């Protein structure tokens, strides 16, 4: 179903603090390398008065190496797929609200990707565009009556030394009945390689790895 | 520009769990009363597969009879109007993301909501649809960055006596610049007087009246 | 069981970042009014090095002026007593755990109090001492399996102005059967009338009511 | 100062819904391969109500192993030591608030800690003991203000299948200046390999490894 070799389309429509914004992009990835790339442009809205950084990881856990042992949900989900449903919490009372319909068509995988940010402060890092780069982070991943969710606190390294940290909380819901793995981890490493000065034109990679703790 | 008796033309667009809804409504009210009524109507995504209640709190201050103690900042707002986001968390995860813009035409006001909830569990009270009512609720009205901000912990009583929590964090922006109250409180009080079986027509009641606590 | 005037003593021992400290309190006041005061000094670890507002609000519901529609399940709690235990959750990640085990000693009321708070950063308000007063605050109390919860979110007023807010989350245990009352709140205002200038010494007011939500001349 | 062969010493003594214990405890690490050992022992307030699980994480980062390239702060500060702070937020309810000083003495790591937990409901996993384990947890430190903060949010696993969540936030502060490291993490994992019936008999395990995350295997 899944090749080594898969390319990436996506369209996310969304306001952030009540002001609509709409972004496409196309991208490619490895899953079974776990890394992914895309190029995101922005099509309404621009240009964003809000951190990118806020939405890079709402631009799919099908691109996480997963070894032998640890059940693959993601890519036991395809070829009828799944969706994510996730809330980002920040430190200072902003909230992000983000959904992901993942569907297969051919080799490319398509997103219908809606996101919501509220409350964020106007002297805050988001609104003053004070962030830098997202941490390295880890995900927990567990079944929880019948459904796998993921959860991160990363933070974001503001551009000055400081930390800005964020709760992740996602739900994962295949399309169809697949296995449930157990309680494991995701390593996550997300980069912006390029983009111009306002963001309209970003350059994205991801890098992903899954393993089960240090025992 | 303050009438005793003005009307209300609504819109709210949305999605619950990655499920898109529209809510059209028409109502009236007494802004020197903190009283208001109106009739709401299901255009897209009905059915609803969650519970009403979730959106009663989403279809405007300008309804609470305040006191001349306290300053009234949404009554000074218009006929510019002001804007306002929430965020909603309930106890098992549920996070509901929502945004008005307020204007005036005429005696109408005009809302134009965007509402979007996430992490709802399927077997909770709000996709079951076993709640009954919202209790009657306080919130602390209070200036932090020059900006109004509103919060508030209620919760709705379930079918069977249990009850369920929900903290609410509002943010108000006023649109030209207005006079910035001190701490205050507004009691409030949500009530479903009317509705259709799968809710497609609701009849929603608040009354709500503003106070500085106890002396 | 509960006399138009009730006194207090109470003893509490506790810590603030790790490090220890202790208050014991003489008081009075008419539970059926809702009125207490009490006068308390520090016996270790003073001058605290912490605001001292944040033990206020932990030095009994008993002092509530209840309406006869609503229950009163700490009232109905005596001669037996009842204890309650608290987590103060301050927004900058200030955490207090309070613990209060409360038995009546013919027309006294007696407290054994427990306060531990942590993750207090130097930089802040509670730890630099500047706030001035808490807001009036309201609670909600509700029953869940079996007992009686309650929880508050209030701020505390600082000194170069702004607010700095707090989220209570209270459980209360009777000691014996009684029954549990609806879904109502109470409004609180705790004042600190005056204290020296290390608060080795409080003199400490607070006016409770519970009532149940928005609602003649007769 | 840290000698591959270490001893430990400790106290701690708190209260869970208010209703107090004590327990000592003795044990021997390595601080450089990140293994801990002891034993424990209830003294006061035992048998123990509550689910002995939600202490174990309070029984020292020095225990850690730590590469080079990150700056470790916790042998940094000894042999004058270090104190920290934490709050463990459970997800219904359950809060505790935990202390623990740190000292040096010879060969000895002596702990002073002080526990305080309350709202854990009477029907929940840990009054009615149904937890087994905790998970393998990963740990975020990083500087706020001067100090090193510690998040980690794990679960821990209970009897007939699921996971009962809880969050940690600690506070680092070492006794004396020492130099501050830049973000990082470490792995964790916990485990009680004997224990009695009543629990007034543990012996606890720990394991910590440093790291800055998703990046060796280059088979030289």
């Amino acid at each position: 179903v899944i090749k080594p070799d898969m390319k990436i389309k996506l369209r996310m429509e969304g306001a952030v603090n009540g002001h609509p914004f709409a972004i496409e992009g196309v991208g490619l990835g490895k899953p079974f390398e776990g890394k992914q790339s895309m190029d995101l442009k922005v099509k309404e809205g621009g240009p964003l008065p809000f951190a990118y950084d806020i939405l890079t990881t709402v631009f799919n856990r099908v691109f996480a190496k997963y070894p032998e042992n640890i059940v693959d949900y993601f890519k036991q989900s395809f070829p009828e797929g799944y969706s994510w449903e996730r809330s980002m919490n920040y430190e200072d009372g902003g909230i992000c609200n983000a959904t992901n319909d993942i569907t297969l068509d051919g080799d490319c995988y398509i997103y219908e990707i809606r996101f919501d940010g509220v409350n964020f402060p106007a002297n805050g890092p988001v609104m003053q565009k004070r962030t830098v780069k997202w941490e390295p982070a880890t995900e927990k991943l567990y079944v929880r009556d019948g459904v796998l969710k993921g959860d991160v606190n990363t933070a974001l390294s503001l551009e000055g030394g400081g930390h800005y940290r964020c709760d992740f909380k996602t739900t994962y819901k295949a399309k169809k009945v697949v296995q449930l793995p157990d309680y494991h981890f995701v390593d996550h490493h997300i980069e912006i390689k390029s983009h111009d000065k306002d963001y309209s034109n970003v350059n994205l990679h991801e890098h992903a790895e899954a393993h089960s703790g240090l025992p």
